[PDB]
């Protein structure tokens, strides 16, 4: 299932490299995302909603859409999301452990360039 504390491994290119973020199964199918963040240390959650299509969920009153990818990789998967002063648009590499193996890039890589992002900077985390 998709319930965990998913780590950032690799994002297609601050505040979007948020890690890690854990994600809650609510009665109903949706999901909560949550994550720890000038002043206090605070636990910042969100709702994601289910829609009719699978691994597809809102966010952020209907302009953020988050699409969940399955990964090859055993406890990976891949985030895809398309938001909003601008439009922008990404793909994450995220996995349950806390050391990044970078063993499940040939995934990312894929996902990007069928979505047109081939050429797009990469950003890999080394730590939380
Ligand atoms: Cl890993
Ligand atoms: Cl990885
Ligand atoms: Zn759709
Ligand atoms: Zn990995
Ligand atoms: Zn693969």
């Amino acid at each position: 299932d998709v319930s965990g504390t998913w780590y950032l491994k690799a994002m297609t290119v601050n505040l979007e490299s948020v890690t890690p973020m854990t994600l809650t199964t609510l009665e109903g199918g949706n999901l909560e995302a949550k994550v720890t963040m000038s002043g206090r240390c605070q636990e910042v959650k969100a709702v994601l909603e289910k829609t009719d299509e699978p691994g597809k969920y809102t966010a952020d009153g209907g302009k953020h859409v988050a699409y969940i990818i399955r990964s090859h990789v055993k406890d990976h998967y891949i985030f895809y999301s398309e938001g909003e002063g601008k439009p922008v648009r990404g793909v994450k590499l995220v996995g349950r452990d806390p050391k990044n193996n970078l063993e499940a890039l040939e995934d990312f890589e894929k996902a990007a360039g069928a979505r047109g992002l081939s050429t797009e900077s990469i950003l890999i985390p080394r730590q939380s």
